[PDB]
């Protein structure tokens, strides 16, 4: 049959490579990976943080950042 | 025939799906892989989305993984 | 004692039944139980979706559904 | 005298309890079971609800399972 | 290096006192502490309850409540 | 090197480190302990919040328990 990419498995492929987190709540992070664990927690360096304001606004820069994976909607391997 | 969830999603393996998220975002795509929490990998995707002015396509995606805290149903070629 | 219904139980003898499931969010179902899992995830065939839009309205018809248990508010057995 | 949070609703089974779920919903009826989750199952059920007019009883219902994962506050006796 | 302190060894020293617990969905209590489990679920007697409507108003007195631990945002040991 | 989230915090103890939580609550205070959840215990704590008239301090706070449930990030040194 096809290739099953498991959700840990295509995280871990990541690992190195600017990502895309949408998190719940409206706040959007551009990051290259460093790691995660099993409950989707992850570590982000080189980060910009997007927002909302009256589209899609930069609201931050950060070095580093941990994002909770209780936390994630959705994530965008390659980053947009 | 008892239909466990999880052997639902199986069965959905390399097809379209129709995800529906918490917080009304909508996803069609194909369903790559899944994990006990339905997580999923879903690939040429489609993002619909709720504007003043329906239901409209806000984006075009390709891999992604739709975190499963955050779904709330599935329709199995939707 | 009285007899004690675990939760799992209940849902276990709603097999083959219409049941009627409050998720939140505020977006409701009605559908047959095939199955389900310890996490109160399920599959419903024949299902009829209720909105709320301006009380309760029809949203959709579907086939068959899976239902998250982390999205699960409330479950009604014989269904309204 | 440690009280464990489960061992206070097995103490409220076959009673009647007062449940504030998440959201503004909530239950008054007899306790039937529960789960490690919080999952519980109420008969003999009153839900209440808000409406702009204070609690006002908006419905009456018989076996239910209230989802844990979407309980707030559990008041015994209430 | 430091002392540690691990979140569920800080909930056991509260056992007996008066806790102020804030809880997702602008609800707060201040109760005496009588359990807790690994959950997070908490007993509490003596409980005053406070909301926000138009600052932080009392809305309910209680003897006993359980608190569930899905629902914490934040806990205050000595109680305000 | 691949840094793991928990060893990330772990590193963080003894250290002050800013936590945005879910709701618009925000914590900048002294990490001393947490969990694999993180659950976590911060001390010398500044809250802020958002106020009509931006980040307003609403409150300073001593030792508590931050739910890991409600946790949106965590900047360690921010």
């Amino acid at each position: 049959g096809g290739n099953i990419i498991l959700p840990l498995a295509l995280i871990d492929k990541c690992i190195g490579n600017r990502i895309y987190v949408v998190m719940k709540g409206d706040k959007e992070f551009s990051g290259v990976l460093r790691g995660f664990d099993e409950y989707v927690n992850m570590v982000l360096d080189d980060v910009q943080e997007y927002g909302f304001k009256a589209k899609r606004v930069m609201v931050n820069r950060l070095e580093t950042i941990l994002l909770s994976g209780n936390n994630v909607a959705m994530l965008v391997p390659g980053g947009d």
